[PDB]
C-alpha cells in the first residue's frame, strides 16, 4: 500500500527516499508504483521541450516550461543546457579550445570537486574510432582528458553484474550480482531486469560507491533511475542538484543511458541504425558540458564516461541446442543465451547426474560452439564460481553464438541481431573509460585495464577509504593528476630458513633410486658456490617472493634454479629460474628416466617419498624446474631432487612436459630470454584464495603430499626485448597462467593429438594476472626491482589475453 494522496510540491527529485504509505518524488517512485498523484505535472515537466530559441530569450517565467530561459533562470538553477550560448552569445562547451585544468576552479563553497559519473550500457571499445565522426563530445573529453584504448568488464559480460562490479571494485561471485538473472537456491528465488525481485536488498552485497561516500559524510545522488524519466530531465536533474546550497548538495553524481545497447540488440554492433544512438548520446554529454560550464563547473568536476560491457553479432540461427545433446532435457533447467548455467529441475531428483550431464555436452559434435565446465574448473581469470548463485555445470559459449535448451525457447519467447554476455577477454565485449577534470591526467592515454580497478579511483577522487574489494589499490595511480594513494608494500610474514648440508643419505627411506654415483678440486668450490646462493643473482631477479601468511620454508640454491621449500606442503611454494635467448635444451638422459634424489639439505621427514607415488596408481609426478633446461649434464642432477618435485596426473603431465621443453625455450627465444617463476596452488573451495592446510582435500594416497589444484608460471622479460632479461634496465613484460590439475584433458577436444596442436591453446584459455597468483599462493612477487612501485602494481593487475589487435 500508498497513500499516494501526498504532494510532490517543492519535492522534485528529493534526494531522501521517503518510506512507506507516504508517496515519493524521487527518481526511483515510478518503478514502485508509489509516487504522489502530481509527480507527473510538478517533477516531469515537458512543456516546449528541452531548447532555449532565440524567441524565448529573456521571457517571463513561466513554471510549466521544462527548462527556462528567463532571465532569472541561472539564479534558479533551471536555464535549459543552452540558455547561455542562445541568449547570451556564449559557445558549446565542445567549441572550445581543449585547455589543461591544473588546479580545480570551483565556485565557492564546494569543498572538493564533484564526480559525476556517466554510465553508457553496450557501448564497445571500437565505438570510439568508429562513430568518432558523430560524436564530437565524447572525442573532446577523449582526446583532452585521460583514457585507456578499451576497458575490461567483468564475467558475464552483462549489465547489471559490470555496472554493481563498478559500483563496488567487487567481482560478481562476490558482490552476488552473477548475472542479469539468476536463481538463488536458498532464497528459491529469482532475479531479473524485469519485476519487483530485484528491489530487495538481499541480493545486492558488497558496498556500493554511494554507500561508502554517505558513511564518510559524503553526500551522494540517486546511481539507479527510472526508466521512464528521459534523459534530459536526468541531465537537468543533475544540474538543478548541483545548484543546492553547500550543505544539500551531492559530492557525486551518476547518469545512466540504456544506449547504446537497446539499439545494439536490435541491430546488431554496427548495424546502420547505430549511428543514431551514438549522435544520440553524444547530444546528451553536449547538453552535461554546456550546463556544467553555465553552471561554472565545467573545470571544476570529474568526469567519468565508461561502459559495461561491449556487443556482438549474434543471431537467431547460431543457437546451439542442448536437446541435440541430452535425452533428459526436461530435467534440467538451463540459464540462456551467451554463457550457459544449468541445474536439476528438481531438488528432490537423488537421480540427477551432473557428471552424466557433463559428459553428454563434452566435444560431441566436431564444430561444437560450446563448452561445459563444472564452475571450479572454469579459469580462474573469470573468477566466476564461489556464489551459490553459480551452478555447478557452466557452458562457455562461443562469441557470435547462443545455447538454448530446446528449439521451442527461441521461437516461443528472428527478433535480435547483436548480444553480450561472452568471457571478458573477448575484443567484441570490451567497453570504453574516459576522465575528464582537474584530477585526471591532461591528454593522457593509459593501458587497458579492468573495470573492478575504478571503485578505487573514484574514492580517491572523492577523498574516501574505500571499503575492502578486488581492486589493487595504486594500480591505477597513472590515471590522476593529484590525489594519487600511496601503496606500500606488504609485510612479510614467514622469514625463510636457510639449511646447509644437514642429513647423510643413508637417513633417508624415500624408496627412491637415482644412478648418480660416479665421481675434482677446481669444481668442488664451484658446486659449493652454487649451492650458497652465486648465481641467485641470475636465476631470482626481481627477489624473493615475500611469503604473507605463517608457515615453515627453506630457500634452496642451486647452479640453475632456486626454490621456496614449504615444509608443510612438502614441495615448494614457488621455484625461480632464468632461460637466456641461448639456452639449449637437452633430454632426460635414458638412465635418469626415473632418477629420484634425496636433499641432504632437507630431513627425512619433511620430503616426499617414491614410494607413495608407486602405490598411487591415478597418481604420478613432475619437476618444477625443468630437467630440460639445465646448464651442464652435472647441474641436471639438480633437478631430480627431491625438493623439486611435484605431484602430477599422467593427463597433465603431458601438459607440462610440452611447456617445459618446447614452449619455455620458445618464449626465451622470442622475448630474449624469459625469468619463470613456477609453483602448485591449492584451491578445494574455488574462492580464488590460498588454502590452509585443513582445507586439502586429495593427498597422494597413504602420504601427507597435498595435490594441488592448479599450477602456475610467472614469465617475465624485459619490455625492450633488445635487452636481455637478465639485463633489463627498464620496464618489464610478464604473461602469466593458472593451469587446472586435471586427471583427463576433456577440456581439450584435441588432445589425441600431438601436444603442439592443443597445449598453448589450454595456456592461453588459462592464461592470468601475477595479482591473481598473488591471492590463490600468499605471494608477493618483484619486491627488488628498480621500478616505481604504482608500475609494479599495474604490470601485476596486467592479463595477456591473446585477442588478434
Ligand atoms: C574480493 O574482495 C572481497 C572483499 O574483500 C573478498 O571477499 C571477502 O573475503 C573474506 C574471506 O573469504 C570474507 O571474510 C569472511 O567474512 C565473514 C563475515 O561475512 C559477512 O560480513 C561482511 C562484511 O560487512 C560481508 O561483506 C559479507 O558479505 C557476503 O555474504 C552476503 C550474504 O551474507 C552477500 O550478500 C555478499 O555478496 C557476500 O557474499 C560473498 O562472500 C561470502 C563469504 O563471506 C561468500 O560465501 C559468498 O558466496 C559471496 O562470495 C558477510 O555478510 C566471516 O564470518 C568469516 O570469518 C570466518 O573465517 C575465519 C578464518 O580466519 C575465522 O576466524 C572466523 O571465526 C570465521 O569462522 C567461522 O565461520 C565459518 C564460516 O561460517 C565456520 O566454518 C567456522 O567454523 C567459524 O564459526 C570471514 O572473515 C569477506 O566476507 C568477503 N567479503 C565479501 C564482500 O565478499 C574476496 O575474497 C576477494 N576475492 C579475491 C579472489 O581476492
Ligand atoms: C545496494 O543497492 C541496492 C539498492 O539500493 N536498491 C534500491 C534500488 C533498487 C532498484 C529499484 C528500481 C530500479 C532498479 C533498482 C534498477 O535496477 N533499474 C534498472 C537500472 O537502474 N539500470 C539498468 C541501470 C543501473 C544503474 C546503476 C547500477 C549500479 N550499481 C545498476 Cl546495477 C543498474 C531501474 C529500476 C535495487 C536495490
Ligand atoms: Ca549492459
Ligand atoms: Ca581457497
Ligand atoms: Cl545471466
Ligand atoms: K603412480
Ligand atoms: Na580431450
Ligand atoms: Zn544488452
Amino acid at each position: 500500500w500508498t497513500a499516494t494522496s501526498g504532494s510532490c510540491k517543492g519535492r522534485c527529485f528529493e534526494l531522501q527516499e521517503v518510506g512507506p504509505p507516504d508517496c515519493r518524488c524521487d527518481n526511483l517512485c515510478k518503478s514502485y508504483s508509489s509516487c504522489c498523484h502530481d509527480f507527473d505535472e510538478l517533477c516531469l515537466k515537458t512543456a516546449r521541450g528541452w531548447e532555449c530559441t532565440k524567441d524565448r530569450c529573456g521571457e517571463v517565467r513561466n513554471e510549466e516550461n521544462a527548462c527556462h530561459c528567463s532571465e532569472d533562470c541561472l539564479s534558479r538553477g533551471d536555464c535549459c543546457t543552452n540558455y547561455q550560448v542562445v541568449c547570451k552569445g556564449e559557445s558549446h562547451w565542445v567549441d572550445d579550445d581543449c585547455e589543461e585544468i591544473k588546479v580545480p576552479e570551483c565556485p565557492a563553497g564546494f569543498v572538493r570537486p564533484p564526480l559525476i559519473i556517466f554510465s553508457v550500457d553496450g557501448f564497445r571499445a571500437s565505438y570510439m574510432k568508429k562513430g568518432s565522426k558523430v560524436m564530437p563530445n565524447i572525442e573532446k573529453l577523449r582526446s583532452c582528458g585521460t583514457h585507456a584504448p578499451y576497458m575490461r568488464p567483468v564475467y558475464p559480460t552483462k549489465t547489471f553484474p559490470n555496472l554493481y562490479t563498478l559500483a563496488t571494485g567487487l567481482y560478481p561471485e562476490s558482490h552476488g550480482i552473477v548475472g542479469n538473472s539468476m536463481y538463488d537456491p536458498v532464497f528459491d528465488a529469482s532475479f531479473h531486469l524485469r519485476g519487483r525481485e530485484k528491489f530487495n536488498h538481499r541480493w545486492w552485497g558488497g558496498q556500493p560507491l554511494w554507500i561508502t561516500a554517505t558513511k564518510q559524510g559524503v553526500r551522494a545522488g540517486t546511481f539507479f533511475w527510472s526508466v521512464s524519466i528521459p534523459h534530459e530531465r536526468r541531465i537537468l536533474t543533475i544540474l538543478q542538484w548541483l545548484s543546492l546550497p553547500d550543505n544539500e548538495r551531492p559530492s557525486v553524481y551518476a547518469f545512466y543511458s540504456e544506449q547504446p545497447d537497446f539499439s545494439g540488440h536490435k541491430y546488431g554492433p554496427f548495424g546502420p541504425e547505430m549511428t543514431n544512438p551514438l549522435r544520440e548520446i553524444d547530444k546528451t554529454v553536449g547538453q552535461l558540458m554546456d550546463g556544467l560550464k553555465q553552471l561554472r563547473l565545467h573545470r571544476c568536476v570529474n568526469v567519468i564516461f565508461v561502459g559495461d560491457h561491449g556487443m556482438e553479432d549474434v543471431t537467431c540461427d547460431r543457437t546451439e541446442f542442448l536437446s541435440n545433446y541430452l535425452t533428459n532435457v526436461d530435467d534440467i533447467t538451463l540459464v540462456p543465451g551467451t554463457l550457459g548455467r544449468i541445474r536439476a529441475k528438481s531438488i528432490n531428483n537423488s537421480k540427477y547426474d551432473p557428471k552424466t550431464i557433463i559428459a553428454a555436452l563434452t566435444c560431441k559434435k566436431p564444430d561444437q560452439h560450446f563448452k561445459p565446465y563444472m564452475k571450479q574448473h572454469l579459469p580462474k581469470r573469470l573468477h566466476y564460481a564461489n556464489n551459490r548463485r553459480i551452478e555447478d555445470i557452466h557452458l562457455l559459449v562461443d562469441r557470435r553464438w547462443h545455447v538454448a535448451r530446446k528449439p521451442l525457447d527461441v521461437y516461443k519467447k528472428c527478433f535480435f541481431q547483436g548480444d553480450h554476455g561472452f568471457d571478458n577477454k573477448v575484443n567484441s565485449m570490451q567497453t570504453v573509460f574516459v576522465g575528464y577534470g582537474p584530477t585526471f591526467k591532461y591528454r593522457t592515454k593509459v593501458p587497458p585495464f579492468e573495470n573492478i580497478e575504478l571503485y578505487n579511483v573514484m574514492c580517491d577522487l572523492l577523498g574516501l577509504k574505500p571499503a575492502p574489494n578486488n581492486g589493487t589499490h595504486g594500480s591505477l595511480n597513472h590515471l590522476l593528476r593529484t590525489n594519487t594513494f600511496r601503496p606500500t608494500m606488504p609485510d612479510e610474514v614467514s622469514r625463510p630458513n636457510y639449511p646447509g648440508i644437514m642429513y647423510l643419505q643413508s637417513e633417508f627411506d624415500l624408496g627412491c633410486t637415482c644412478d648418480d654415483k660416479v665421481e675434482n678440486k677446481l669444481e668442488e668450490l664451484n658446486k659449493r658456490l652454487h649451492t650458497k646462493g652465486s648465481t641467485k643473482e641470475r636465476h631470482l631477479l626481481y627477489g624473493r617472493p615475500a611469503v604473507l601468511y605463517r608457515t615453515s620454508y627453506d630457500i634452496l640454491y642451486h647452479t640453475d634454479f632456486e626454490s621456496g621449500y614449504s615444509e608443510i606442503f612438502l614441495m615448494p611454494l614457488w621455484t625461480s629460474y632464468t632461460i637466456s635467448k641461448q639456452a639449449e635444451v637437452s633430454s632426460i638422459p635414458e638412465h635418469l628416466t626415473n632418477c629420484v634424489r634425496p636433499d641432504v639439505r632437507v630431513s627425512p621427514g619433511f620430503s616426499q617419498n617414491c614410494l607413495a607415488y608407486k602405490n598411487d596408481k591415478q597418481m604420478s609426478y613432475g619437476f618444477l624446474f625443468p630437467p630440460y633446461l639445465s646448464s651442464s649434464p652435472e647441474a641436471k642432477y639438480d633437478a631430480f631432487l627431491v625438493t623439486n618435485m611435484v605431484p602430477m596426473y599422467p593427463a597433465f603431465k603431458r601438459v607440462w612436459a610440452y611447456f617445459q621443453r618446447v614452449l619455455v625455450k620458445k618464449y626465451a627465444s622470442e622475448r630474449n630470454g624469459v625469468n619463470v617463476i613456477s609453483g602448485p596452488i591449492f584451491d578445494y573451495n574455488y574462492d580464488g584464495l590460498r588454502d590452509t592446510e585443513d582445507e586439502i582435500k586429495q593427498y597422494v594416497e597413504g602420504s601427507s603430499i597435498p595435490v594441488p589444484t592448479h599450477y602456475y608460471s610467472i614469465i617475465t622479460s624485459c619490455l625492450d626485448f633488445t635487452q636481455p632479461a637478465d639485463k633489463c634496465d627498464g620496464p618489464l613484460s610478464v604473461s602469466s597462467f593458472i593451469l587446472p590439475h586435471r586427471p583427463d584433458n576433456d577440456e581439450s577436444c584435441n588432445s589425441s593429438e600431438d601436444e603442439s596442436k592443443w597445449v598453448e591453446e589450454l595456456m592461453k584459455m588459462h592464461t592470468a594476472r601475477v595479482r591473481d597468483i598473488e591471492h590463490l599462493t600468499g605471494l608477493d612477487f618483484y619486491r627488488k626491482t628498480s621500478r616505481s612501485y604504482s608500475e609494479i602494481l599495474t604490470l601485476k593487475t596486467y592479463l595477456h589475453t591473446y585477442e588478434s589487435e
